[PDB]
């Protein structure tokens, strides 16, 4: 990881031009160049929270550096100057899934099937690795917001330290661990797959929550269908949007150890991805 001086990041992106920053960077030497040639970077300004020191935050740094993933973003480098913290990330061109799911159509065209399954796959990926052994970082976050984009569509997790998905223990006793992050993904993949948001006010009332509004659907495969994005019309066969419906019920099980490990929804996932487009 590399360290930056504020005047460094300074040129890169234009000066810090206007959510962060974009900038662009020469690919071998790391050092700015002019804007649209090269490297292009993500500057993310941070401000000290916690009253966090110097030491605290280089180590924190330290750690995410090693968590080398292709379904992370990529931490490129970082500033640490007269009170100055910055972060470098590599730039995803697509932004986030919300862009691609959601948005007041008509001439808007959302993500198709088979880039859903993907997407879905590669987050499952990338949480899967911060739920592994070696890393056991619970992400905390599991959003559509923080599922970036790159410019061939491969879905990463949004920058994180080290409203909308809450798992029923954390709104009841503030529990956060890997079994909320798999709630929150199951949120996240009734999303994917109704392309609705996950809370909506302009919804009805007791249905303003996509699971409350998907529980009487998630009843039967007939009924299931039903909640299916219909603009994704012809493109999936029936028995993977249930499939897809089946691993997000899963992992909305109201009792944490019913749900799924991430590992379990990697594999699920994957072969689902593995054999989509053929009755296999």
């Amino acid at each position: 990881v590399k360290s930056f001086t504020f005047n460094e990041l300074k040129l890169a992106t234009r000066n810090f031009r206007p959510c962060v920053f974009k900038g662009w960077l020469d690919e071998s030497t790391l050092t700015p160049t002019k804007p649209g040639t090269g490297l292009v970077i993500a500057v993310k300004k941070l401000n000290q929270e916690g009253f966090q020191g110097h030491r605290e935050w280089l180590t924190e740094i330290n750690y995410l550096g090693q968590l080398s993933h292709p379904n992370l973003v990529k931490l490129i480098g970082y500033c640490l100057e007269d009170e100055h913290r910055l972060l470098v990330y590599e730039f995803m061109q697509k932004g986030s899934l919300e862009n691609h799911l959601f948005r007041r159509g008509a001439y808007f065209k959302p993500l198709p099937w088979f880039l859903r399954v993907n997407v879905a796959l590669d987050a499952a990926k990338g949480l899967a690795f911060l739920h592994s052994d070696p890393v056991k970082v619970i992400y905390r976050d599991i959003k559509a917001s923080n599922i970036l984009l790159d410019a061939d569509y491969n879905a990463k997790l949004s920058d994180f330290g080290l409203y909308g998905y809450a798992a029923p223990e954390y709104m009841s006793s503030g529990h956060l661990n890997a079994r909320s992050d798999v709630y929150s993904f199951g949120v996240l993949l009734l999303e994917i797959l109704s392309g609705k948001r996950a809370l909506d006010h302009n919804r009805p009332a007791k249905e303003e929550n996509l699971v409350d509004w998907a529980r009487p659907y998630l009843t039967s495969k007939r009924k299931v269908l039903l909640i299916v994005d219909n603009r994704l019309d012809t493109q999936y066969l029936p028995e993977e949007a249930v499939r897809m419906a089946s691993v997000a019920v899963q992992c909305l099980s109201f009792e944490p150890k019913s749900r799924p490990t991430m590992d379990q929804v990697v594999r699920a996932l994957q072969q689902l991805q593995d054999n989509l487009g053929k009755p296999s």
